[PDB]
C-alpha cells in the first residue's frame, strides 16, 4: 500500500474496486489481499477546503458507495477473506453511515443510495440474523438514521422512514407495515422506534435542533409519518399547554402595561409605598413584572447553555429566543436604575414594554394562518425592509446634508432637525416650505422635488413592488418554517411537561410481526395511518 | 398584528409622557393612529423627559407599521 | 447613444466631479453662487453611494432594478 | 420587477466582472499575482515533441452517472 | 456575442490522439464520481490585446448576449 499520508492506506484491492475490474478484484482476494484494509490517506477524508472523496475508507464501503452491487455481494460472501459487514472506519462509520455520507438528494444519487442501502440489508439479515446493522452508532453517536437526520439527506430519510420490505426473513427489517386491508382502504403502520423518543438522537429532536446550516431542515418534516405524529402530538398533547402559555403571557404583560402605566411622576426613584389600595395593587404588579423579566432572563440563560450557540448561528437562527431575551435585559436594567436613583429607569422600562407587546406575536405560531403570516412578517424585515432601509437612509442622509448646507442660520440649520423634516415626507407630512432661511430658493425646491421623487415615488413603489415579488416566492417556505417553529414548541413542551406525564409517549404498542430472526415476539410502538386507493386492487 | 402593534408603542409612549395633555391610552392611541392614514404629528408632545426614546419609539412604530405592514397588506393583496 | 444607455454610473461619478469644478471656480470668482454647486455634488456624492453596490447580490439586483424603473416607468409616469 | 429579476441577476454579475477588470487594470502597486491558475503542463504532446504549459485553471466536478 | 460558440470553444474536449493539444478542456484525473477538469484560460484570463474577460466586460451594450456570457463554467468560476 501506499505510506505517504496523502494517499495512505490505498492498496491494489482499493485501486480494483475504482476501476470496476471484477477479475482483478477477485484475483486479488484469491490471493490473500486484506479485504479490511483502510484507505486513511488524507485524500480520503470529507476535508471541504481540499480535493477528495471520503467513502468510509474500506473496500466494502467503496464498493457500496460506487453502485456495484456484484463487489458487494463477492466481498461479503466470497470463500477467502468474507467482508466484514459490520467493519467501521476511522469515523467510527460503517457502509451505512457511508452511504448516507455520499447522499445529496438528487434523483439518480438517491436510487442508488437507497437500492444498495436496501441491498445491503437484506444480505446483512441473512448472513447475521442477529445482527442489528443500523443500531451501530459512528464516533458522534450518530446512527445512519441519526447521521441522516441530521445531515439533511432528506431522499435517504424517506426511504427509510417508510420502508417496506416484502419477502420472508427480511420482514422485521421493514418500518411500515399494513395490519388490515379491506376494499380500497387498508390501516397501515409506521414503527416510530427512534423517532419520537429514545437515548440521544431522536429524529425529531435531530431535525428540530439542527444548527440552521443543514440544506433541508425546513423540508425533513413532510416526510409522512413525522407530519402527521407532530399533528398528533399537538393536537393531542401540546394544544392545550400552549394556549395557556399564551394565556399567561397575555396576563403578564396586562400587569406589566397597568403597573408602568401609573407609576409615580415624582422625581427621584424608589417612591415610598403609600398606605392605600392602588398603591398595593401597583407595587404588586411592579413585583410581578420584575418577577416575570427575571423569568425570562434565566430562560434566555437556559437556552444559551443548552443549545451553546457558535456567535452566528447565535444571531441568523433562533431570533424569538434574543427578542425574548432582550426583553428581559431591560427590564433588569430599568431595576438597577430604579434602585440607583435615576429616573432614566423608565427610559428603559418602555422599551421592555414595547418588545413585550412586539413578541406577543412570537405566539402566532399554534394558528396556521397567523403563523404562516408571522414567518412571512419575519422575512419581510429580514430581506426586503433591511435592504430598503440602507438605500433610503443613504437617500435621507445625502439630501438632508445638502439642505443643511445650503439653510444658514435658520431655525433647522441642524443635520437633525431637516433629517427629521425630510423624513415627514415618507409618512405624507412633508412641508415643502418648512424654511425660507437661504439664498437661491431655485436650489432649494429643485432639491426638495429630486428627494420626493426619488424616495417618495421611486422608492416606496419599489418597495411594494418588491415584497410583491417576495410573497409570491415565500409561499411554501413559509408554511415549511411555521411547521418547523410548532415543531420545536412541541418538542420544548414536550421536554419541560412539569407534571412526569407519560401519555405525551404516544402511537401505542403493537406487535408488528411477532416473529424475529429468533423465537420471540416484536412490539414496536406503532402510529397507525389510515389510506385509501382506487387502483391496484 | 396593526392592534397588537399600536396597543403595545400606545402603551410605551403613553407611559413615556406625564403629565400632559395627552397621557391616556386613548388620546395617544389615536395619535399614533393619525400616522396610519397619513396624519401622524411625529412631536406632538413634549411632556417627558429623555426627547430620544421618545422619537426612536415613534421612529420604530412608523417602520414597522406604516413601512412594513401596510406595504406588506398591498403585497399581500395583491397576491390573494 | 453608447454613452447614456449603458455605463451611467461613470457619468454620474463624473457629473459629481464637475459640479465639484464649478463650486471651486464659483468660489474663487467671488460669487456666492458656489453654495448652490457644492451642495448638487454633496447630495449627488451621497447618491452615488449606491454604486458600491455592486458586488452584493441582493443589494446589487436592488440598484439595477432602481437603475431599470429610473430610465422607464419613472420617465413615462413623469411625462 | 416580475420581468427583469433574471435580466437583474445577470446584470450584477456583469459589473462585478467589470469591477474585478478595473481593479486588475490599475493594480497601484506592481502586483502581478493577479494572474492566477498557475502554469500547468496539460498533454506534454505538442504536434512535435515538445510539452504545452498553458496557465490552467481547476474545476471539480462530481457525477452520480455515466460509470 | 455569439454565445453558443462561445460556450463551445471555452470548454472544448477532443478525444482522439493528435488532436488532444487541440482541446481546451484536458481531465487530469478521475476518481469514481469525482473528477478534476483544467481549462486552458490562454486568452482568457490575459493575452496582447483582446483577453475575452476585457471584450465581453467592455463591449458595447448592443451585443445581444452580453449579460448571458458570463455564464460559460470558466469564466463565472474564474470571476469568482
Ligand atoms: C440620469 C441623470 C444622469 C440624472 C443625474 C442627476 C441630475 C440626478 O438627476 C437625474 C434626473 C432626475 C431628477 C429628479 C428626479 C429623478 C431623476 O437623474 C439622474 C440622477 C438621479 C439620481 C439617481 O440616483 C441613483 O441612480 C443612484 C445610483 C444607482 C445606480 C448606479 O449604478 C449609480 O452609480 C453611481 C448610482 C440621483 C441624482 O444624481 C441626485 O442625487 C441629484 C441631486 C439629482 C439626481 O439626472
Ligand atoms: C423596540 C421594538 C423592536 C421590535 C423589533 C422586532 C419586531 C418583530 C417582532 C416580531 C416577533 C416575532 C418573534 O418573536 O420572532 C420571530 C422573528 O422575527 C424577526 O424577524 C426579528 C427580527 C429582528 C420568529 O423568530 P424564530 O425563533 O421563530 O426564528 C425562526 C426559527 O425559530 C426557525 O427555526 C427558522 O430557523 C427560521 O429561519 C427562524 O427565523
Ligand atoms: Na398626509
Amino acid at each position: 500500500s501506499y505510506t505517504d499520508s496523502y494517499y495512505k492506506g490505498q492498496t491494489a484491492l482499493h485501486i480494483a474496486i475504482e476501476r470496476r475490474n471484477m477479475t482483478l478484484v477477485t484475483l486479488l482476494v484469491e490471493n490473500g489481499a486484506d479485504v479490511q484494509a483502510a484507505a486513511n490517506g488524507d485524500f480520503f477524508k470529507k476535508t471541504k477546503g481540499r480535493p477528495g472523496f471520503y467513502f468510509g475508507e474500506l473496500p466494502l464501503s467503496l464498493a457500496a458507495c460506487t453502485n456495484q452491487l456484484a463487489i458487494v455481494k463477492f466481498l461479503l460472501q466470497n470463500s477467502w477473506q468474507p467482508a466484514d459487514i459490520s467493519a467501521r472506519d476511522s469515523v467510527g462509520n460503517t457502509v451505512l453511515h457511508a452511504l448516507v455520507e455520499v447522499a445529496d438528494n438528487t434523483v439518480d444519487n438517491t436510487k442508488f443510495v437507497t437500492s444498495m442501502y436496501n441491498e445491503i440489508l437484506i444480505l446483512g439479515a441473512k448472513l447475521h440474523p442477529t445482527l442489528k446493522l443500523e443500531e451501530i452508532t459512528n464516533r458522534k453517536g450518530l446512527t445512519p438514521l441519526a447521521l441522516a437526520a441530521s445531515s439533511g439527506k432528506i431522499g435517504v430519510l424517506a426511504y427509510i422512514l417508510q420502508r417496506e420490505i416484502h419477502e420472508p426473513e427480511c420482514r422485521h427489517l421493514s418500518r411500515k407495515f399494513t395490519e388490515w386491508a379491506y376494499g380500497p382502504v387498508h390501516s397501515s403502520l409506521y414503527d416510530l422506534s427512534c423517532i419520537d423518543t429514545c437515548e440521544k438522537n431522536s429524529v425529531l429532536e435531530v431535525i428540530a435542533y439542527s444548527s440552521s446550516e443543514t440544506p433541508n431542515r425546513h423540508d425533513m418534516l413532510l416526510v409522512e409519518p413525522l407530519n402527521r405524529l407532530l399533528q398528533d402530538k399537538w393536537d393531542r398533547f401540546v394544544k392545550r399547554i400552549f394556549y395557556f402559555n399564551f394565556f399567561v403571557y397575555c396576563l403578564y404583560m396586562i400587569i406589566f402595561t397597568a403597573a408602568a402605566y401609573y407609576r409615580p411622576v415624582e422625581g427621584l426613584p424608589p417612591y415610598k409605598l403609600k398606605n392605600t389600595v392602588g398603591d398595593y395593587f401597583r407595587v404588586t404588579g411592579e413585583i410581578l413584572s420584575v418577577s416575570g423579566g427575571v423569568y425570562f432572563f434565566f430562560r434566555g440563560i437556559q437556552y444559551f447553555l443548552q443549545r451553546r450557540p457558535s456567535l452566528k448561528s447565535l444571531f441568523v437562527d433562533s431570533y424569538s429566543e434574543i427578542l425574548f431575551f432582550v426583553q428581559s435585559l431591560f427590564m433588569l436594567v430599568s431595576v438597577v436604575l430604579y434602585f440607583s436613583q435615576r429616573k432614566e429607569y423608565v427610559a428603559s422600562m418602555v422599551f421592555s414594554l414595547a418588545m413585550g407587546w412586539t413578541n406577543m406575536l412570537y405566539y402566532t405560531r399554534g394558528f396556521q394562518q397567523m403563523g404562516i403570516y408571522a414567518v412571512m412578517i419575519e422575512k419581510m424585515i429580514l430581506r426586503d425592509l433591511c435592504r430598503f432601509m440602507f438605500v433610503y437612509l443613504v437617500f435621507l442622509f445625502g439630501f438632508s446634508t445638502a439642505v443643511v448646507t445650503l439653510i444658514e442660520d435658520g431655525k433647522y440649520n441642524s443635520l437633525y432637525s431637516t433629517c427629521l423634516e425630510l423624513f415627514k415626507f415618507t409618512i405624507g407630512m412633508g412641508d415643502l416650505e418648512f424654511t425660507e432661511n437661504y439664498d437661491f430658493k431655485a436650489v432649494f425646491i429643485i432639491l426638495l422635488l429630486a428627494y420626493v421623487i426619488l424616495t417618495y415615488i421611486l422608492l416606496l413603489n419599489m418597495l411594494i413592488a418588491l415584497m410583491g415579488e417576495t410573497v409570491n416566492k415565500i409561499a411554501q417556505e413559509s408554511k415549511n418554517i411555521w411547521k418547523l417553529q410548532r415543531a420545536i414548541t412541541i418538542l420544548d413542551t414536550e421536554k419541560s411537561f412539569l407534571k412526569c406525564m407519560r401519555k405525551a409517549f404516544r402511537s401505542g404498542k403493537l406487535l408488528q410481526v411477532g416473529f424475529t430472526p429468533d423465537g420471540k415476539d416484536d412490539y414496536r410502538w406503532c402510529f397507525r395511518v389510515d389510506e385509501v386507493n382506487w387502483t391496484t386492487w
